[PDB]
């Protein structure tokens, strides 16, 4: 792909972090902690599952930031509404406000309703997420193999500002501690 130019520099909105998410100091890596992270809860903070927000709010123009999964087991990526819901269980689909790509149990899935099976010959440990606010397209690169399509969600209906979503998954495994990283322009 040639959407590199459109590169923004995302960091991580700790206030937005459920409360076991250990966020780095530059705001730009996130993990999984083994307890409680000792901070006040708040009504921006997603409860149930390991998800946080980038600061950055979207609503015009072309996006494009990378994301390291490196040695993870499962993780969800991509960009959600402003005002999803933040308490409680909820599926990742576009009708909830979210345009989303996972990986869970060894393969690879978007979140449409219901969720598509992806075709990735070369497990990805960086992905690039493209978004074209004004067409409603976002897009997923496999930067591993050398930033082949890994999926388009296209007629989006975005209906609202845009925020950077992750999710670094649970570690019941003790094989999913590895962080999510902000790669570098
Ligand atoms: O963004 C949407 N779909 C495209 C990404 C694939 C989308 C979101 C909400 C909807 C909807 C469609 O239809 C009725 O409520």
């Amino acid at each position: 792909h040639h959407h590199h130019h459109h590169m923004v520099h995302i960091t991580l909105d700790r206030n937005t972090a459920n409360s076991w998410l250990i966020i780095s100091k530059d705001r730009r890596q996130v993990r999984m902690g083994d307890t409680h992270q000792n901070v006040s809860d708040n009504k921006e903070r997603f409860s149930n599952y390991p998800m946080v927000l980038g600061a950055q709010r979207f609503s015009s123009g072309k996006m494009y930031w990378e994301v390291d999964v490196t040695q993870k087991e499962a993780w969800d990526l991509g960009v959600c509404r402003d005002s999803v819901q933040r308490k409680g269980q909820f599926s990742l689909s576009p009708e909830n406000g979210f345009w989303t790509i996972w990986l869970w149990q060894d393969s690879y899935e978007a979140g449409t309703s219901p969720q598509t099976t992806l075709h990735i010959q070369v497990p990805p440990c960086q992905i690039g997420i493209f978004v074209d606010y004004e067409a409603g397209v976002v897009s997923f690169y496999n930067i591993t193999d050398h930033g082949s399509l890994i999926y388009t969600f296209s007629e989006c209906v975005f209906a609202g500002p845009l925020r950077p979503f992750f999710n670094v998954g649970f570690n019941y495994s003790g094989g999913n501690a590895a962080p999510l990283k902000l790669c570098p322009l």
